């Protein structure tokens, strides 16, 4: 049970942007459902007001929280994978748009999960703008929570992987198209039961078997970190 409050962009605070810039849900409960249309940007999916300006070469930080800001962010229990996905907002999310620039499942070395290393972060990941066509997009970032994933949400509807799943509207000004937006997958759509990372059991299967669930992340995509950029608290 999390959510976004803001960005920061190259680490300067953007300022909360729950309703603003975030297309957020009334509350922090999962999305399950694989087939419904809340998997695109959560169950209150409409434009806010606001897109955050950035150019290509930024840094672009999501910031989650439980509760209130900079709290316990997520409980510790929901370990799992984080990934990020951006489409043109002219798609409000539909059809075959999606792409992944960003995935954290497992650190082999420091035997984390990308939620466990989120946690240490303060709520905060971060992606690279990628040097795609100016304009305005969505960038949906998701975090897949894997504590009761052993059961499928479709058989029975009390387990299953959870979702916590925020598009931010964020508008990119400079930026040559050196990298041209490619083809994406749809969401809902894309994950089914038979996707790999979506049914597993983070108990009994050695963490370092988990595969996320596919797209792979874009060669065009310039990367990202889970790691605090900015002190909440110096507000
Ligand atoms: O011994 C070795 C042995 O291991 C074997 O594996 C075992 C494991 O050992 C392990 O025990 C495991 O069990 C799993 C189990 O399968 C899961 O079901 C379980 O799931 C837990 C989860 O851990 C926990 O985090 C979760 O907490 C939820 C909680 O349910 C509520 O949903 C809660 O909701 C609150 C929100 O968080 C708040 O934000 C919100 O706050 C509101 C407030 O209410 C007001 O509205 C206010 O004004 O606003 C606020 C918002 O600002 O309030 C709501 C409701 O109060 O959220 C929390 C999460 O945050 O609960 C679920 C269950 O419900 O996890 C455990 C593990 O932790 O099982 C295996 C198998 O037995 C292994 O098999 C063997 O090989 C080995 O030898
Ligand atoms: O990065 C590309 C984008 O930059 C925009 O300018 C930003 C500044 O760079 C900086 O982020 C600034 O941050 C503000 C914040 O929005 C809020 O006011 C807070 O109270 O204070 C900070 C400063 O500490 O915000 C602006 C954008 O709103 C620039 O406007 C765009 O043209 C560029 O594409
Ligand atoms: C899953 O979402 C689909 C798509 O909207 C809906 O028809 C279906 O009833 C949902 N399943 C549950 C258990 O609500
Ligand atoms: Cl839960
Ligand atoms: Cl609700
Ligand atoms: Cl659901
Ligand atoms: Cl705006
Ligand atoms: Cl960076
Ligand atoms: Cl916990
Ligand atoms: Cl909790
Ligand atoms: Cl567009
Ligand atoms: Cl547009
Ligand atoms: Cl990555
Ligand atoms: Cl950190
Ligand atoms: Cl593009
Ligand atoms: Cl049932
Ligand atoms: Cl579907
Ligand atoms: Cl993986
Ligand atoms: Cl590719
Ligand atoms: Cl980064
Ligand atoms: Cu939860």
């Amino acid at each position: 049970h999390t959510l976004v409050w803001g960005v920061w962009v190259n680490g300067v605070d953007q300022g909360d942007g729950r309703n603003i810039y975030i297309r957020s849900p009334p509350n922090n409960n999962p999305v399950k459902n694989l087939t419904s249309p809340d998997m695109t940007c959560n169950v209150d999916n409409r434009v806010v007001p606001k897109s955050v300006p950035v150019n290509a070469g930024d840094t672009l930080t999501f910031e989650w929280y439980h509760n209130t800001r900079d709290d316990d962010i997520i409980a510790s229990s929901h370990h799992g994978p984080i990934a990020v996905y951006i489409a043109p907002a002219a798609s409000n999310g539909q059809g075959n748009v999606w792409v992944k620039l960003f995935e954290d499942a497992y650190n082999v070395t420091n035997s984390t999960w990308a939620v466990d290393r989120l946690i240490t972060a303060h709520g905060q990941h971060s992606v690279v703008v990628p040097h795609v066509a100016p304009g305005d997009y969505l960038f949906r970032a998701e975090i897949i929570a894997l504590h009761e994933a052993d059961s499928l949400y479709s058989q029975n509807p009390i387990r299953g992987a959870q979702f916590y799943i925020s598009c931010a509207q964020i508008t990119i000004n400079s930026s040559d198209d050196s990298t041209p937006l490619p083809a994406g997958v749809p969401f809902p759509g894309a994950y089914t039961d038979s996707t790999p990372g979506i049914q597993f059991n983070i108990y009994t299967t050695p963490a370092t078997s988990y595969v996320a669930p596919p797209p792979s992340v874009w060669s065009g995509a310039l990367g990202g970190s889970i790691a605090q950029v900015g002190d909440a608290s110096l507000e």
